[PDB]
């Protein structure tokens, strides 16, 4: 009602739904209730090493490699680890990869 984007994907994706979801299920909660400045530790709950495991499944969705964790996530919120895998993704070069076995 007063943005675009709302609660959910904005239209096919959006790769503000993906970090938020997979947060939101890492964080033994639903997407719908997923806050948008839900800390990765003051709400989410995610350990430094837990934020890393989910923090790669993203990537992997938005076509990355070495976005892998671009900063510090203890003290970011859903929303900048979702600007910043989507910043990446909106310039970034023509490289890719797979990388299974984990």
């Amino acid at each position: 009602m007063a943005r675009a984007d709302d609660t959910a994907l904005p239209a096919a994706t959006g790769a503000l739904e993906l970090v938020r979801h997979l947060v939101a299920e890492r964080a033994e909660l639903p997407v719908e209730v997923l806050r948008d400045d839900s800390r990765f530790l003051d709400d989410l709950h995610m350990s430094s090493i837990t934020v890393g495991q989910l923090v790669n499944e993203a990537a992997r969705a938005m076509g990355l490699s070495a976005v892998a964790m671009p900063t510090n996530f203890a003290t970011a919120t859903v929303r900048e680890m979702a600007e910043a895998l989507e910043a990446r993704e909106r310039e970034a070069p023509h490289l890719e990869h797979h990388h299974h076995h984990h």
